[PDB]
């Protein structure tokens, strides 16, 4: 219930995700994570495995925040 996952924050989130253009209709947690990671990888990820990982890690976790907001469906 608390100001962790309300509609405002989730709105800011949903906004931000459509902004960077990775959100989609009927989308699954995993599909988004992979899209966020795509737009995340550049020099630093492609040149450093450890940052390449950090990317996938945060990309994955961000989709989790996104799932709790009802923005994406759980993987099936
Ligand atoms: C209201 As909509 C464009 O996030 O399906
Ligand atoms: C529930 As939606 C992110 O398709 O408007
Ligand atoms: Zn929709
Ligand atoms: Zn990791
Ligand atoms: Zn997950
Ligand atoms: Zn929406």
């Amino acid at each position: 219930l608390s100001p962790q996952y309300n509609w405002v924050a989730c709105g800011i989130l949903e906004g931000g995700l459509k902004a960077a253009g990775v959100l989609e209709e009927g989308q699954y947690n995993r599909e988004l994570a992979e899209a966020i990671a795509a737009k995340g990888e550049g020099f630093w990820t492609t040149q450093f495995p450890q940052i390449g990982d950090w990317n996938e890690d945060q990309a994955a976790a961000l989709a989790d925040r996104a799932q709790t907001c009802g923005l994406v469906k759980a993987d099936t």
